[PDB]
């Protein structure tokens, strides 16, 4: 796997192999960060293995992760859904598409991202990738929001970030409808 | 360093290594738990070692241990503060005496204790042991109490039924 690098203006310049890209100096490069809601409209929320090289072993939304060469960002949320979580989705809608943040993990590794951030409906049962997910929870949004509240510190801070946004939280909210 | 193994009347049988005593088949044995708070009254809380064997990487109360045999539970809240977290504290409290539990962390190891709980003071710095605890934060106890309510997934097990007793709660919220 690699990343995509951008300069300064978020415009492309090349790739790098992803491992080597994430260091205690990482340079910018594009991402995608998505919030996943079952049919009943609960939120799922997953933690991170303990084999992740950033934030193992912790709480964030639903998935995380790097759009590849030639493809577009939704298909990389797609393949994710896929590769992380084993499941199906509806097509990602944009709810944040001008995120972007930087941040040190707690052993320095440091995430340095344009990303943005989607919501979408799963279509299928899970099938966790324990390489990837180590635990998981179906939960209401608003509860959530509520613990994010008392304590960000327990959380990612892109999690924490994303939710905070008055639009993006806006559309999360959407998707807690129940859907038949 | 051990935990000691209880039968049903609650009395010491023999002993495990501590590590080896911690595994998909946990069997019964000792423990305490310890929420910590500054002169300030703020609480302490920390986030679990990657390398601890049951629930790595965890967020939890301030201070949890087995004690050794013919060790006080207090000796081992003191023991286990100044291990861990390098710090004195004051003498340690009762606030949920008959806890106990049994719970199972993401890969599957078990935790199963009679594990009474105290509560404490600092009187010194902390000096954080790296092989014990990665990360912490000190905070409002309401603040704390809130999330465990909203998203105890969150928080370790122990931590959330410890605070979810009514008693224990209410001396946790006397105490600062
Ligand atoms: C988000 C913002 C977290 O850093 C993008 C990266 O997510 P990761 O899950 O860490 O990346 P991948 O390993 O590609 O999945
Ligand atoms: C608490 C309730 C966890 O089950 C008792 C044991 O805590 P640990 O912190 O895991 O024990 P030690 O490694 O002895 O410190
Ligand atoms: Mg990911
Ligand atoms: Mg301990
Ligand atoms: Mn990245
Ligand atoms: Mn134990």
């Amino acid at each position: 796997e690699h990343v995509i690098l951008l300069n300064a203006q978020g415009v492309p310049t090349g790739t790098l192999e992803k491992y080597a890209a994430h260091t205690a100096d990482t340079r910018l490069h594009l991402a995608f960060s998505s919030w996943l809601f079952n049919a009943k409209g609960q939120l799922l929320v997953t933690r991170r293995a303990l084999s992740k090289k950033a934030w193992p072993g912790v709480w964030t939304n639903s998935v995380c992760g790097h759009p590849q060469l030639g493809e577009s960002n939704e298909d990389a949320v797609i393949r994710r859904c896929r590769y992380e979580l084993g499941v199906e989705i509806t097509p990602p809608e944009s709810i944040y598409p001008d995120f972007r943040y930087r941040a040190t993990d707690p052993s320095g590794i440091v995430e340095n991202e344009v990303c943005p951030v989607f919501a979408a409906r799963t279509t299928s049962a899970l099938q966790i990738n324990d390489d990837e997910v180590m635990d998981y929870q179906w939960c209401d949004l608003a509860d959530v929001l509520h613990g994010i509240d008392a304590t960000p510190w327990a959380f990612s801070p892109w999690m924490v970030m994303q939710a905070t946004n008055r639009e993006a939280r806006k559309r999360l909210s959407a998707f807690t409808q129940l859907k038949l």
